[PDB]
């Protein structure tokens, strides 16, 4: 199932995503590879919702080291998905 799988896995909530999503914005974290296309897919499978718009971008631990050799910045991506008006994914409206 290439859906919420290795393409967009878990949602990320945070000030600028809750108020982000506030427009319908989705940010999420997804392998290094989910095509911007393929996060679509990704979402409307388990989200069954509308993408209207996706945006992702590589996201890297905070001090992508943490104390000496302990992690570097790794290869994490992060993925924003809009939804129509009138829509709007409950996955991360009641995940406050």
């Amino acid at each position: 199932m290439k859906t919420a799988y290795d393409v967009i896995l878990a949602p990320v909530l945070s000030e600028k995503a809750y108020a982000g999503f506030a427009e319908g914005k989705y940010t999420f974290w997804v392998h290094p590879k989910a095509t911007k296309t393929e996060i679509k897919n990704a979402v409307e499978t388990a989200f069954k919702v509308k993408v209207v718009k996706v945006n992702t971008l590589h996201v890297r631990g905070k001090k992508k080291r943490l104390g000496r050799y302990l992690g570097k910045r790794p290869d994490r991506k992060k993925a924003i998905v809009q939804v129509a008006p009138g829509q709007k994914i409950e996955a991360l409206e009641g995940l406050i």
